């Protein structure tokens, strides 16, 4: 009674990874966020890796994300095994889409 | 091309809080995750306090639901500027739920 569990759509804002150097990513979301401030400063984002072939650090990764101001809620589209139980160890959840 | 951003719909764990205290909660979840543990292991949930009522720890509430291995991403169907507030705080985003 107390919780319920419920399954339920949410639209997020997804950052599609395609080069592997945070500070090439920084630099590239820092023009995004220009494209529309007021929405995208701070918003919260979820990285998507689909199109990586080159190994990302992740802790430099989430940091060079951060400090764009963007909110990282989770990693999506890891279709690896140990790059998944990677992530998830830094307290970053796996997100899948609908 | 090193980036893209779009909006994409992700099917997400919701947790429905109602009138409780932090400990209950706690042990509600966990009772949960016990039934499904391949599946809600460090899940991502959105938290959906529409149930709530006028007084309530928010604090105390993120870190019952956290200790549990959840990853709380954001808040659902709130209902005051107050609780709403002490929200963003922590920086967690407020989410729109299908």
């Amino acid at each position: 009674t107390p919780i319920e569990l419920k399954g339920s759509s949410f639209t997020l804002s997804v950052v599609h990874l395609h080069e592997a150097e945070p500070k090439v990513i920084h630099q590239a979301l820092e023009d995004k966020i220009a494209q529309a401030p007021a929405f995208l400063k701070h918003a919260p984002v979820v990285l998507n890796v689909s199109a990586l072939e080159d190994p990302v650090n992740w802790s430099a990764m989430h940091k060079a994300v951060s400090a764009t101001g963007l909110r990282v809620i989770g990693v999506s589209g890891c279709k690896d095994a140990q790059l998944k139980a990677e992530i998830e160890k830094m307290g970053l959840p796996i997100l899948t889409e609908g």
